[PDB]
């Protein structure tokens, strides 16, 4: 069960939806039986919950996994290190990264280092049918990720939420102390209509330091 699939803190945090998680496994099996595919790979579906629950300091919320085969890797916005070119959303994220932090363009699109350092890259929906954007909305994931977000918000610990999935009036209630939400809520495809210059990374660190936490080393190889 959950203790097998996710890190100990997450298993405890996600206990209230352990049965919903089992049901999602049954759903994915029935998709394959029914002849439909799903992304990401089954081993990557719960990957965001394989980094320590207690060590999360930043939450980045997306909506659905990349629908293009070989893109989704179970961390919102991330791609495998050999994926080129980057998806539009990630290229936009990396434009803001270089603009906000003054670092050079990353070598590749792998956000694993952010996950290691306590950035939770969480999609609201953890699977998708290939080539069918947002095809697994309403299939049961929302309850699971809602439980994750409410658990995160309940900890003593500091948390900064970045909302890159334009569902702020659903998500902001789950999150509202020791939680700062970055507003407004432009998404990476908003581009020059609010996303560029939003300085999400520097502002996360100002807010963390202001709550007595260490900043994130955002630096990618
Ligand atoms: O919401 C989103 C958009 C995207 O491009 N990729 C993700 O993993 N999340």
């Amino acid at each position: 069960p959950l203790s097998e699939l996710v890190e100990r803190g997450w298993a405890a945090a996600l206990e209230p939806v352990a049965d919903q998680v089992a049901h999602m496994g049954q759903f994915l099996r029935a998709e394959i039986a029914a002849g439909r595919r799903y992304l990401p790979a089954g081993s990557n579906v719960l990957r965001a919950f394989t980094f320590p629950f207690d060590n999360v300091r930043v939450l980045i919320v997306g909506q659905d996994p990349y629908p293009t085969p070989g893109h989704a890797v179970g961390l919102s916005f991330s791609v495998a290190p050999d994926v080129r070119p980057w998806p539009r959303s990630l290229a936009n994220i990396f434009d803001e990264y270089t603009a906000d932090l003054g670092y050079p363009l990353p070598s590749n699109g792998d956000l694993t280092p952010w996950a290691q350092r306590g950035v939770l890259l969480l999609n609201r929906v953890l699977t998708v049918r290939p080539s069918n954007p947002a095809s697994h909305r309403g299939k049961g994931w929302e309850a699971v990720t809602e439980c994750a977000i409410r658990a995160l918000a309940a900890r003593a610990a500091p948390l900064v939420a970045i909302l890159w999935g334009r569902d702020a009036s659903t998500l902001k209630p789950m999150l509202a102390n020791c939680v700062a939400i970055e507003s407004p809520h432009p998404s990476p495809l908003s581009a020059s209509r609010g996303f560029f210059g939003s300085r999400p990374f520097s502002r996360a660190n100002e807010l963390l330091v202001g709550m007595g936490a260490e900043p994130i080393d955002w630096r990618l190889p």
